[PDB]
């Protein structure tokens, strides 16, 4: 905590030896506070950190189910022989779902390219070998004497000990490109926010003229941009989606490793041998998970990130469209994200309060005939000529009578431009007036001249109080004043003087503001409308941002300071930034600091940015967007670059991306539920059946085929209701639901036992225990009885998924299951309705007969029934379906 | 014991003087023997003894619910008294069951009237005291010298020591009321069966001709009609369908002991409240009773009485149409039940096979003339002589052709009877014709001449070789042979005598025969149409029951004896009885000894009988049947009495008796089935509902207003494929179908447990858990809940019966239920309008919502689809869904 509070030791005296730095002494320094360094890396082991998640109940899998491989090797050899049909789908699907978790992130490591910046070098600095020079960064230490002249940059932090109308663009940590001056003088005693601090200079700020200098005094990490630098490294955090995955997966696991055990536990003490019992409890590990959900995951973010790629914003990282659907709290960035930087006049008024013609044309004359020196002002007050629609020509004629004698154009040692002008009145030569603007503070010392009720009066004290309110009414927005006076004189045979501008005739106040933009208001609106609050975090003064959001709409409450949360402790700063409104005067690190403990708090939150400075909260919020003025380094930061201007494309996002997450909060119970009642009567009846009802091989099959279905699950309608709250990843709520609507399907799964163990099956092959358990038959029964489960199952568990995407009063009310998912659903019932050709190889094949069909279809009907019963009863009861 | 083979002893002797018999022999007997008595007796406690069965649970019940109302009374007060409110109604439950079953058993005990019937009395004795006198069967000494006359009763057991001629009419023990000839002279001493016991005579004989002295050889019981009077009592067996029915009850006192204390105990560890606990058990115990199934019972089998009596058959005894039904071997008399007791010519031949006219013209005349004495034989010629196609008027013709000269009646000594006739064509005197006809011994020793192919000759030993040949040809066909023999005689002086009757020529022989009657092969092909067995248990001969046999259509072999019979053991008893259809020479003893053994061997047997002779077997099996010609014993105690004599309207009973059963196992099936199911779930609910779901008075509610249709069930459609086989009744069968179809609908009982309870929350009721256990809330959610599955279980209960009702048959291939049992069936679920009541406030039963019943159809709809599956499968596992 080395402050730099040293205030008149280090004015007037350097405080340490003058470039005679003792070699013990700079051993000492850069052991206590170390060099200006920036250190930054990358990282190519992605693999490692990528692959476990939801791929480890896959590889347990694989090792249970090629250890039964094993077991049933060195003993027998077509029975160990023909497993791999397991072991080596179980690998493919492994890597399938690893290489999938891999690119989900992949697009974020090789899209960031935030380091080809900094690493300046080559600074013009005043060194005891040649003066002023050139010199590598690496020479300039804590201490050491820096110059700042025409075209240099500032390679860290100095205190200024000479300074001469030094004017410095901050726009590089303030966000602003309007230069703000910077001086050697010492600075308040009690100080203000780090970017006011006018005594100290900034890394990363462009100077065009003039030389000053300083001494270093800070370096390393209290440099504020060098904090911007090193904080933006590879510190991605687990985002929204990231977490809600792996709790689906964890809730996947916790139901596996209950359900397993009891059925090895059964099944090994109740009638067969452990082999047996080891390849009904794999069968229950392999049917409860489903095997290519990060498939349809992959797929569903794939869908959103092309959708929104054609409304023209760059998606850089592939998981970023959903955690904006997910988005609770948009932390935006004020100057140039909101607003647009650009100065246009918004208040121009006579000293009643009403707009006056003549004193803004005056402007446009000197504006327009201003060839000595351009400003944004003066282009702000052009603009300003042609907005007010009141023509140009006439005064564009008027130079033939309005004639441009001179101008002393806006030199900043007086900071006044006055332009010289003769009224040639109807044909005459007449008096000459010359009209000079600039701050209001010489302005005020020399005017006593004012234009009040149509005349001309002395400056009254009265008539000061009346000048000084609506200077306060103009300042408390955070806009600054430029006064305007034209003064009449006879026609100067001699040059005008700085004492002859004096008693002059002031006209009015002007206000360039920079207007948000036009489609900033609606923008705020709808992200109000769907559930998403709004805060500001910007580095500018707390007076302009009340100004602003007082004119967006925002409710702008206590604006609280950078001062504020800085001496502010986490808890009750987390309690704070939730209950309140936009925040001002932050640097990079405060804005990283409120955006990760309103993270904290349990909120997905989103930002939004164009500087330099909101790199770190770019990178430390759930997604990070840019606007298209972004700068290149928050380009690289961002996640979902925009690239026109409109913030409207923002709804189009948070719409998009949240009917993403109820496509894939659909499928993740909708697939969850089923594979857990076809797993239920593969336990409750895993005692009465003499043998495993469908094998490894067929539930794999299940388990994928009826998986690439929900391939086109992601083109299913959401109706319009859950397109209305940010909703949270609660994985809970799915071990509920599957526990609800999951076993509804397992009573019907012992209806096809029974019916196929009874009535079907010994129809053909004779009744059961009549048969040689060796084989004749005993292999014909339960090929018939898997295929017929297969069958079964099949059509029961994708059928269903009409009756449980939607609430209450399918089809009828909410037309359910698009052109697209529908097709699918029966276009692949239409493809596992065949183990009828060569591909029967698997075990089973047995022809159905004809027989089984109407008492297939008898059961669907009536499980698609029962499901509407609980899914009533489920909405009844918590609060919805998902 | 002691049978008639002293001789030597007792036989060609007395063993005392001639009706020189004294005090002391008297004694000697009374010592020996004991008193001469028929043992008799009655009884009046039919309610203690026909109470108990099915009425027991409803005592228990009625003691449970006595229980409770003390317990809630003897600590509270206003609670203990709304507990008669369940107490009356079951108490008046106790005593409709008593009674219905009191009356479903005593019509048979009350009308038996066979002690009160028979005892006969005093017989005229011959004592040294009185001379001749009368004195009573209770009297008689053994021993006693007995003197016999025409149209006398024998006193006792009798063997005869003189004889002239004695005959005795035996069909009060083999049913032939034709007399047998009883000698006198020393007899074999093994003798043979009743008929051919020629020495001795028995009880309840009427001596038709001739005087007699025989001596006592025993009295008492020791008698065959004493030993039948001692056998016949009010000990009506218990029919197979008692039997059924305990079995059926004790299956539902298993099922209620297995189910009431799991609930108990569950309800008394979980929720500890005991008294809480008691309710629900009671409240499973009331709702598995069957409250009705006594009165659908006797409902069902009076419908099939009633309808049985309209085909002129007075039925006595309530369930003699049910074990009818039930019946599966017919075991009939053969004399008089059969056949029809009546000599009819069956073959009127000459001596060597050939059917010559002129005989039949000869014995027309030789029956016509003989105007002296008339004869059952004599009727029968003439009879046979008009039927015989032949015809008679042209005899009678000649009869004034040939008018009589005399005729020597019928005597006592030779016994032939002759008829001398003129033969005075067109008036003319010529030679006269003597014909004599009588049996074939007497005349066919003193024949000296034979009439064959139209001449005269001799009476060589090679012809008489051939008469006698085709003689017992006829005997072992069992004809009745008459002989008839002519002379041409001229004009004699004086009248014809004696010695008039020499030289005889020989016509033909005659055969007289009791043929069966014209329905009697119709009914007995009819009787094995349907499953039941024929056999012809009698006391007659093996040669007349064997050429009986073939005439109606009986394997005719193994026509085992009663000699055999009586000396084999009831084990061998019950495996040669159903390896043989004929049983000829039985005394009643066996008769009823044969019936009982088929009846043990697990055979419902039913009897036919005509005679006396019947009445131990008639009491001894499941179902007697008298036929019109029955002595008024027989009537009274058999359980069926025809009216037309017309055997065929006997396989309609059957057919009655069947599908009276059917409909009765219909309803238990039905009603014990769905019982259980909608007291299945209470089991699972009782650890999980925080409060009981319905209550006692509810339950009792539902299951009598559910019974109040099963009034109706016993009209509805019965099948035509389930009459072609006597069932049998199976309490297994109706456990196996009520854990297979019963379960299946608690899945629908548990669902709208769920819904009920997530359907009227919003009820203005307000989510349960958040209700204090106040009112205007915990009591009407209660109220509501009970309101819900109440008429849910109405009906769930009373419209899956259509689907049930029948094997697999959907709903058209059958015409579900008849329009009575439909009609009642919706006219009772209509009375979903108590909750809507006054009567609505039975405590709970409060208003149901409409919203209710959209969900209520759906729940009544996919039950009907389960139960068609499960029927599918409980009917391709066992065989038959009755
Ligand atoms: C009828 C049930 C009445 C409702 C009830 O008991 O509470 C609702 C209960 C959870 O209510 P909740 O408000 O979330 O209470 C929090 C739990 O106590 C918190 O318990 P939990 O949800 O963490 O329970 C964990 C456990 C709970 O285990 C179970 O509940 C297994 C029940 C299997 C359902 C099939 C029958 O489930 C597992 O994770 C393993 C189960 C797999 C083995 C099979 O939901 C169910 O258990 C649904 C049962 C299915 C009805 C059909
Ligand atoms: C649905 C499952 C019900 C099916 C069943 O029990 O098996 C019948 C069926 C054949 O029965 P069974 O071999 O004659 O068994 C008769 C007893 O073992 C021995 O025959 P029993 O003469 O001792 O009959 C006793 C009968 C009567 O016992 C009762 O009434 C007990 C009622 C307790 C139910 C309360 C809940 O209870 C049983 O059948 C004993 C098992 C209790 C069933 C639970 O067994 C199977 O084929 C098993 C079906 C597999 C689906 C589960
Ligand atoms: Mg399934
Ligand atoms: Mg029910």
């Amino acid at each position: 905590f080395a402050k730099t509070s040293t205030k008149e030791e280090l004015f007037q005296k350097f405080k340490t030896s003058n470039k005679g730095l003792s070699e013990e002494q700079v051993e000492i320094s850069r052991e206590q506070y170390g060099d200006n360094t920036i250190t930054r890396g990358k990282k190519s082991s992605l693999i490692k950190r990528l692959y476990q998640a939801f791929i480890n109940p896959f590889t347990i899998i694989l090792f249970v189910l090629a250890l039964v491989s094993a077991f049933t090797d060195i003993i027998l050899a077509a029975p160990g022989e023909k497993n791999p049909q397991g072991l080596i789908i179980i690998t493919t699907m492994v890597l399938i779902s690893g290489i999938l978790r891999f690119v989900q992130e992949t697009r974020s490591g090789n899209a960031a390219e935030n380091l080809l910046k900094m690493i300046t070098t080559t600074t013009n600095v005043h060194r005891l070998e040649s003066g002023s020079q050139e010199i590598p960064i690496e020479e300039v230490l804590v201490g050491d004497i820096i110059h700042l002249s025409a075209g240099d940059m500032v390679p860290a932090d100095l205190r200024i000990i000479q300074a001469k109308d030094l004017f410095i663009s901050q726009a590089s940590l303030t966000g602003e490109s309007e230069p703000v001056e910077k001086l050697d003088l010492a600075t308040a005693a009690a100080a203000a926010s780090i970017t006011e601090s006018v005594n100290l200079a900034f890394m990363g700020s462009n100077v065009i003229s003039g030389s000053a200098y300083g001494v270093v005094i800070a370096t390393g990490d209290a440099t504020i941009f060098g904090e911007m630098a090193k904080s933006v490294t590879e510190d991605s955090t687990k985002t929204t989606f990231e977490k809600g995955v792996n709790s689906v997966s964890w809730v996947l696991i916790r139901f596996m490793l209950v359900m397993v055990p009891f059925v090895l536990l059964i099944n090994g003490f109740t009638k067969g041998d452990w082999m047996e019992a080891a390849l009904f409890a794999l069968a229950v590990a392999v049917g409860l998970t489903p095997e290519m959900l990060p498939m349809i995951v992959t797929t569903c973010l794939a869908k959103g990130a092309v959708t929104m790629s054609k409304e023209k914003t760059i998606i850089k990282n592939l998981n970023s469209i959903q955690n904006l659907g997910s988005m609770n709290i948009l932390c935006t960035d004020k100057t140039g994200t909101l607003t647009q930087d650009k100065v246009v006049l918004m208040r121009h008024l006579d000293i009643h309060g009403q707009e006056n013609i003549r004193v803004l044309r005056h402007g446009f004359l000197n504006s327009y005939y201003q060839t000595g020196l351009k400003n944004l002002m003066d282009l702000a007050i052009i603009e300003g000529a042609e907005a007010k629609q009141d023509k140009n020509p006439e005064l564009g004629g008027l130079s033939s009578k309005y004639t441009k004698v001179d101008e002393i154009p806006f030199d900043f040692e007086r900071r006044r431009m006055s332009v010289v002008v003769k009224s040639n009145t109807n044909g005459a030569t007449s008096k000459t007036q010359m009209i000079t603007k600039g701050a209001a503070e010489e302005m005020l010392d020399i005017c006593t001249l004012v234009e009040d009720k149509g005349n001309v009066v002395h400056l009254t004290p009265e008539l000061r109080a009346y000048i000084l309110k609506k200077v306060d009414e103009l300042n408390e927005e955070g806009m600054r004043v430029i006064l305007v006076a034209q003064k009449t004189n006879p026609s100067p045979i001699d040059t005008f003087s700085v004492q002859d501008e004096s008693e002059m005739v002031l006209m009015g106040y002007l206000a360039f503001l920079d207007p948000p933009k036009e489609s900033t208001a609606k923008a705020i609106k709808a992200l109000n409308k769907y559930g998403v609050s709004v805060k500001i975090l910007t580095g500018d003064n707390d007076k302009v941002t009340r100004s602003v959001c007082k004119q967006v709409g925002l409710p702008v409450d206590k604006t609280i300071l950078g001062s504020d949360i800085d001496q502010l402790d986490d808890n009750e700063l987390a309690a704070v930034a939730a209950a309140a409104s936009v925040f001002a005067k932050l640097s990079p690190q405060q804005k990283a600091r409120i955006v990760t403990t309103l993270r904290n708090s349990g909120n997905s939150v989103g930002y939004m940015g164009d500087g330099i400075n909101d790199a770190a909260a770019m990178k430390s919020s759930d997604v990070g967007i840019s606007v298209d003025s972004a700068v290149d380094i928050a380009k690289e930061s961002a996640d979902v670059i925009l690239l026109e201007k409109d913030l409207m494309v923002l709804e189009k996002g948070i719409i998009e991306g949240r009917k993403t997450y109820a496509n894939m909060i659909k499928y993740i119970k909708m697939t969850a539920s089923s594979n857990f009642g076809n797993m239920f009567s593969v336990l409750i009846a895993s005692a009465f059946l003499p043998f495993i009802p469908m094998l490894s091989i067929h539930i794999l099959l299940l388990n994928l085929i009826y998986d690439f279905s929900c391939t086109a699950i992601p083109w299913d309608n959401v109706d319009e209701e859950y397109l209305v709250v940010p909703r949270k990843w609660d994985a809970s709520s799915v071990s509920k639901f599957m526990l609800w609507i999951g076993p509804t399907s397992s009573v019907f799964d012992i209806t096809t036992y029974l019916l196929m163990f009874f009535v079907i099956c010994p129809a053909t092959f004779g009744p059961f225990s009549s048969l040689v358990p060796g084989s004749v038959a005993y292999i014909g029964f339960i090929a018939l009885f898997h295929t017929g489960w297969f069958v079964e199952s099949m059509w029961t568990q994708t059928l269903v998924i009409h009756m449980i995407r939607t609430p209450k009063i399918p089809f009828l009310q909410s037309r359910a299951s698009a052109p697209l998912t529908i097709l699918t659903f029966m276009g692949i019932i239409g493809l596992t309705i065949i183990p009828f050709t060569s591909f029967g190889h698997s075990i089973g094949l047995m022809a159905l007969p004809i027989n089984f069909f109407p008492w297939l279809i008898l059961t669907v009907v009536m499980y698609m029934m029962l499901v509407t019963i609980f899914k009533k009863i489920f909405v009844s009861k918590y609060g919805e379906l998902l």
